[PDB]
């Protein structure tokens, strides 16, 4: 009953045993009974005084073995014995570590910062199930990045205005067309009859082209109607599924992972809400956290960010965020990250050079904005990429690429 | 194109139409292109230039109708057109208003206050299937407000030890046993094993008392499972189940509802997990925004707060919330709000004075902390309350409650 | 018949060593044994499904290098794979190998159990499935 | 590939892992190659050589890590690592436990005298449902 048992600095845990990192700001206790605290809360609370205590409650405990200070706070990192967890249950892991943790009054701030899962936790979780390289075999895309743009205005589209635009999209040298994360299912659009549509004229151009083109489509929605829509998906043939995993919820993708085991889907995040708690740096759920549980059950691309003006990302965290997804992890396969933040053409090459060959960069804007229109202007992304890898001058590339010329040229009347 | 074509403080949103209420802090723009873009990424988000913009695009827009300045930052209200929601799934609404609306690089910060849903779009919700009132009916209560019991500690209770206690709990008067949030199925106590237990002891209690008895039992855990859980809790009888909502995820409370539809199951929800968000009043979403999607999807009680030194809760706030979740609104029936926060029997008068006969009073420690055991502190807190709303002094009710009295006496020997 | 052989014997290999492979390195080292002419790919009857190796998995994977040997040497090439575990399971994976197209199956007949290897004859009867016993485990009394 | 490498009697062995005490008597082995191979066969098998080794085969070890002498020949205690079991399937631990093992040449005899799974084996197991409680 005492947040101080629930501390100890001096101890080690266990190849068997799950450690997670906190950020956080007393209020009104020494930063001994704030981090006791945090582990009375994300364990077996409280209480040794009236009722038999349960057996294994003495074993459930939770244990602060370090908190050293960081900032204008500390940094706890609490290691948690697994008779705690469900094993395969990661949303009942977060009940314990992102739970009421985040409400306790003798905390002016707290951050989820990162975790770790002892083998027998995490050997009880798929990883993603195509990772970089089932992406990659499948595509058929062995070296470049993958290139995929959402198209702009994002919705309102009709099921045929969108074949469409998609026709001219993959026709450039897009590799993905990608769903807006707000777009699902409306009237002039309906799920069903939009399938149908572009799976056509995305082997159309299969056809035409001698490339391969997938559709980040969104089945977001209740889980009853993402499965029914994922089975339709698996039935006119995609490998693909964008899902709004911050969104949708936990548990969800969680089932979500096995329905996509179960048709050969792979699955693409978006993260829209996360910046409801990923932001503030002393309070919430690291960007990182949260790439973690979800690279664990398994998605197999995520949007993390940027290097350009308009996503000025921290480039540390970026490539922190990154490098993990893309990182080894036992049997969890590694993540493709998401390139989103207005990029185009002339930031290809140093995107690049600063995050590796690998990313599905997702650049909506710099495609749909070229002059010559969004066919040409996926020429340019191509070449812009083609030309960066090659190591070849953009303005070399331009000598040989007229829609790559015209859109370098052209971003160029854009800034003074 | 425009941020600013997406404002105009001089529009008037018809009946039909979807309103959403912001805080935010510009950061590098006025205060109407901050707000022009918040209605530009809530709905078509850009572009008015190349290629043929989608017909409905137009009638698909979002608004500012309104920005005043409020404290440091300002409040916009921005109202939507349904043609861009899907009806029905609210997983989708917020994809489009809680989504990357956070992550815009022109705001400091944003807060989601409320949203008001047009006949049209809340006729597709269901509401609480219970309510206050079904709720009301089955457990048997028509006046006092209800009681419920987390045990302290709260994990590694034995599918055995647990029934001791709950027996116990139930034995004294409480109404309610309820589990801890983190707390689903694990080794020492598996779900299944538990369920056919704990419902034996619950009606070997009815019959032993008179009285009603039921169990918020935690049902968290992947979607497939909380179901397949659901239904066994169906089965031994349980009208209730208590589901993580914050964590769980939102498509996958949906789907719940309707799986609760089937069997007959009463919703209980637990915030647990939105620290990370309704805390920080400049970021994130109201403690309300999120008490109202979900009193619309139908859970039949919410953990909202107190009045107690313990939680010190900003009572305007807490009675908003609360208020809201007990007010009229059309066809969805009305939710009971749960007492959260170290409560005990002297609380009771003046919590309920505060706040209605219409709560679930919860406060797992001021029974488990009872001197004579957990049984008397659940004779303590039934007096408490009796003695409050009949009127009577505490230190009358005392005078014939000796659980109460000792509980009363006792609370007065812990604070100086 | 099947197979192809009309005359030698079967030549087949477990790989050594006898397990942590992963989905990938099995494939690999598969592949090549296939492909200078072995006949049936074998896994250990210790070898099941692991975290690094899922069966599902591995089923999958496979198949496909099985196949492209096939397509790569103009001989035939089987994987006697182990299906070993609860009946339920062995039945689940029967069904899958059966599904990637394999005209076999390993299972340790003395492990395994009795019940379980005559249920499983059926559920072969059904997919098609030729059963291949391994012992391990008999030396209890066999000797 | 040297059943040695399988013995340590020096060795200690963690919360986490699955001891099995075995019983036997060589034949034309030191005692500590007999059970060296003993926890050869029952886990990665042989071979350090030709081709790519398998990641965590080098993790997937057994060892010996306890030979007293005991009646006319020996007990060994081998313990394992989880990364050989499929956790739930006791049917895939015997194959290793109590497959080839009895079967191996150079030995006389070889019993198995009992196991312990570590919580995290265990854990995975519903034990009796309704035990002499239950029953009763």
């Amino acid at each position: 009953e005492w947040y101080l048992d629930f501390v100890d600095l001096n101890y080690e845990p266990g190849r068997d045993e799950l450690i997670v990192e906190y950020y956080f700001e007393p209020n009104g206790v020494s930063p001994e009974e704030a981090a006791g605290r945090i582990a009375s809360e994300s364990s077996i609370g409280t209480w040794t005084t009236l009722w038999k205590l349960p057996e294994m409650a003495k074993r459930s405990m939770a244990k602060v073995f370090y908190l050293e200070k960081h900032g204008e706070g500390y940094i706890a990192k609490i290691a948690y014995p697994l008779t705690l967890f469900e094993e395969g249950s990661l949303v009942q892991l977060f009940s314990a570590v992102a739970g009421n943790v985040f409400g306790m009054k003798a905390l002016k701030n707290l951050r989820l910062l990162d975790f770790h899962p002892p083998y027998e936790y995490l050997r009880h979780f798929k990883g993603p199930q195509f990772g970089v390289q089932g992406i990659r075999e499948f595509m058929g895309v062995k070296d470049r990045p993958l290139t995929a743009t959402v198209p702009k205005p994002k919705m309102g589209w009709s099921v045929e205005e969108y074949a469409e635009i998609a026709y001219e999209l993959w026709s450039g040298g897009i590799d993905l067309l990608k769903d807006d994360e707000n777009f699902t299912s409306f009237p002039f659009n309906r799920f069903e009859e939009r399938v149908r549509k572009l799976y056509r004229v995305r082997d159309r151009v299969e056809a035409e082209t001698g490339e391969t083109k997938e559709y980040l489509i969104n089945i977001t929605g209740p889980v009853n109607i993402m499965e029914k829509r994922a089975e339709m998906v698996a039935n006119e043939g995609g490998q693909y599924v964008m899902i709004d995993i911050v969104v949708a919820g936990w548990s969800a993708l969680q089932y979500m992972r096995e329905v996509t085991e179960d048709l050969g889907l792979a699955i693409h995040a978006h993260r829209a809400m996360h910046a409801a708690f990923t932001r503030n740096p002393r309070h919430g759920i690291t960007m990182l956290a949260l790439a973690k549980a979800a690279r664990m059950i398994g998605v197999d691309q995520i949007h993390t960010g940027t290097a350009v003006g308009k996503m000025a990302g921290n480039y540390e965290e970026i490539k922190r965020i990154n490098d993990f997804l893309l990182s080894k992890w036992e049997h969890i396969r590694p993540v493709f990250p998401v390139a989103s933040g207005g990029l185009h053409p002339g930031l290809m090459p140093e995107l690049i050079r600063l995050f590796g060959k690998d990313l599905v960069i997702q650049a909506g804007g710099g495609v749909m904005g070229h002059p010559d229109g969004p066919r040409a202007g996926a020429k340019a992304l191509r070449d812009a990429i083609d030309a960066a890898i090659e190591g070849v001058d953009l303005d070399e590339k331009a000598k040989s690429s007229p829609e790559l010329k015209k859109s370098l040229r052209e971003v160029g009347l854009s800034k003074a």
